[PDB]
């Protein structure tokens, strides 16, 4: 239907070098599935329209209700990459549908973090760590509720610098301590609560 399409794609940024449209859409399809997001037989994913040069994906769905489920993997490792999963900025919720997941993935940390308390920044990482390593980096302290790794939107590159909320805040300290001055070759680790340290 015409009149749902707007509620039936979402945007996926920070996708994989060289991913081709069949690869991401088998990746959601088989997650939607061993997730338990799946409404019926057959694929919830029709297609994937990717811009290679600007590093997003667009998916369409089969139906809005799966659609919204999927918003659940925003942050989803893919090939070492946190997927961030947005809806498309025109989207409007439509009347008597839902808005928000309402399962959870096991495992999937979201990309959204919000200036907060305990929010954390984690400057002078290696640029050669992947969003996966760095996540690991973090995760011995105690499981994260939220994480983005920045990166150089024209290369990809990672910038050396990420941002984090643990699920316990009280794990925020623990990570100070065990991460704050660690030296790396010419790199300097700079662990705080950002907004310490905020433009
Ligand atoms: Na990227
Ligand atoms: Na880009
Ligand atoms: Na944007």
């Amino acid at each position: 239907s015409q009149m749902t399409r707007q509620a039936r794609r979402l945007y996926v940024g920070n996708i994989p070098f060289g991913i081709t449209e069949e690869a991401m859409m088998d990746f959601f399809n088989a997650q939607m599935r061993l997730g338990g997001l799946t409404q019926a037989p057959g694929n919830p994913v029709l297609a994937v329209q990717i811009n290679q040069d600007k590093n997003f994906a667009f998916l369409e769905f089969r139906s809005v209700d799966e659609t919204t489920q999927a918003m659940a993997f925003d942050g989803i490792i893919f090939q070492g990459q946190s997927l961030k999963i947005r809806r498309p900025h025109d989207y409007q919720p439509l009347p008597g549908m839902s808005e928000n997941p309402s399962v959870y993935v096991p495992g999937v940390v979201s990309t959204v973090v919000p200036d907060s308390a305990h929010k954390l920044f984690i400057g002078g990482l290696p640029n050669y760590l992947n969003d996966d390593q760095v996540k690991e980096l973090l995760t011995s302290f105690g499981p994260l509720k939220a994480f983005n790794l920045v990166k150089d939107s024209a290369t990809g590159l990672s910038k050396g610098y990420a941002f984090c909320e643990y699920v316990d805040i009280n794990v925020t300290d623990q990570a100070i301590a065990g991460l704050n001055g660690m030296q790396l070759g010419d790199k300097k680790l700079l662990v705080q609560r950002a907004s310490v340290g905020a433009k």
